[PDB]
């Protein structure tokens, strides 16, 4: 049901497998030769044989980064949903808290009253005939 | 491991199973006859024997209400602690949110620089000799 405790737990648990693939591809990008991102390095290629391999390297870095940016974008959208979920839920919990407090004060009233009948009954139990005699 | 997603999941699950015993003891208290809580009913007792049966009844209503109020006061302290956890956690999540936003924006920056190298490379390759005669 929404937006209940189980909902929140499931959404909380899908943050675990939001890491996973993270730091590895993150290290592939973390590296990446400087030649694939600095255009000013291009003047140093004086060989078509070398220039064509930078071309292929560059191509696949382009694919790595595009895919990763897609995953990151999705994770951020998920985090915003999880945020709204948390906020709605803490907001509901404050209500539940207020009502439970009231219920408890109602049961303390009931306990007081029962306690009162108890005390006065101890008095009232004498003052009556023990008709066995 | 505090505090921390794992922490919150555990505290979250210990909320479902605090309502377990609820509705039955809650229902026994609900049906507590008026004779054990109204001191004004005591004068309708004109027989020591009926007053003593009442005395016993009253007594066990007293234990039912005291133990239930103890569990309830405890539940309320746990909910207040969960409140504090939920709130600390939504703040740390807003932090993580901002850092992930900046991180991604930096990876889109890197994507653009790579993109620029791709184009200038497509131009710069026909500027070199295909040595083959």
């Amino acid at each position: 049901a929404m937006g209940s405790t189980e909902e929140l737990i499931k959404a909380l648990q899908d943050l675990e497998n939001a890491a996973s693939g993270d730091a590895t591809v993150r290290q592939k990008i973390a590296s990446l030769p400087q030649e694939v991102q600095d255009v000013s390095l291009l003047e140093k290629i004086t060989d078509k044989e070398a220039a064509e391999r930078l071309s292929k390297t560059v191509d696949e870095a382009c694919l790595l980064l595009a895919e990763y940016n897609g995953r990151l974008a999705a994770e951020l959208e998920d985090r915003r949903q999880l945020a709204r979920m948390l906020v709605e839920y803490t907001q509901n919990q404050k209500d539940v808290l207020s009502e439970k407090e009231k219920k408890l004060e109602e049961y303390k009233q009931k306990l007081a009253r029962v306690t009162q009948v108890r005390k006065e009954l101890k008095s009232h139990i004498q003052s009556l005939p023990d008709l066995s005699l």
